[PDB]
């Protein structure tokens, strides 16, 4: 009675799309994340899991960053971060991007489960809460939402 | 926690799309299902919860009907049915459809939770296992999958 794989197809109306795959060996163990994108402008783009798996009104209805530990916005590596903080996806000159990471806070089970929630890639770079701006400690000052998608359970 | 709201945006490459909204006021209470579709052929269309929230490969990876109680396919009102069996959506002459129902098998919490799974609307009518076809007791012989979507948690 525990999930070990999840998938997320991300679309929008900006010419940006991608797919994210998650695998979790144990109930509370780390989660391996792998995403692929196309149509992005060269550079870094904020990448986080939002609280709602609702995409009825673009990516706006997805709400804010999944934050069950009630912390401020940070980098994946920080102790003080939103469970949903996954940092930046890097796109090359061709507009394509490959993202890989192993995270210990997100999960496919329990209270920190992202199943049924949304992944969102932003237009600007996530300053990881260090930018010294108004939204730095809240969203990373990453701006608009290019694409998003609900996170669904994947086959064994 | 406990989820009281859920949503599912359904798309595909058959010109069919829709939005499903779920409401469960108490963790073990009945689930109110509301759905709207456009682009459908006049008549009935199988409407079920499939096991995987995997929509890649044009709904072909969604899996079989969500069947945790290991029973055969039936109508929503039958004592014998898959948890995921929600019957048929009825499209009017214009191709639009409105669906409303209260179900007691599906849930937004627990082992019968449909969060992170897929909603699928079919090409043809679900014979509710009364069609006399081998596929009747498995899929209702509803035909191809026109559109599907992952069930996500919604603001409550
Ligand atoms: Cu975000
Ligand atoms: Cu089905
Ligand atoms: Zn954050
Ligand atoms: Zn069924």
């Amino acid at each position: 009675g525990s999930n070990m794989k999840a998938v997320c197809v991300m679309t929008g109306t900006a010419g940006v799309k991608g797919v994210v795959k998650f695998t979790q060996e144990t109930d509370n163990g780390p989660v391996h994340v792998h995403a692929e994108f196309s149509g992005l402008k060269a550079g870094k783009h904020g990448f986080h899991v939002h609280e709602f798996g609702d995409t009825t009104n673009g990516c706006t209805s997805a709400g804010a960053h999944f934050n069950p530990t009630k912390q401020e916005h940070g980098a994946p590596e920080d102790s003080i971060r939103h469970v949903g903080d996954l940092g930046n996806v890097v796109a090359g000159a061709d507009g394509n991007a490959v993202y890989n990471a192993t995270d210990k806070l997100i999960s496919l089970n329990g209270s920190h489960s992202i199943i049924g929630r949304s992944m969102v890639i932003h237009e600007n770079e996530d300053d990881l809460g260090r930018g010294g701006h108004e939204l730095s400690k809240v969203t990373g000052n990453a701006g608009g939402r290019l694409a998003c998608g609900v996170v669904g359970l994947a086959a064994e």
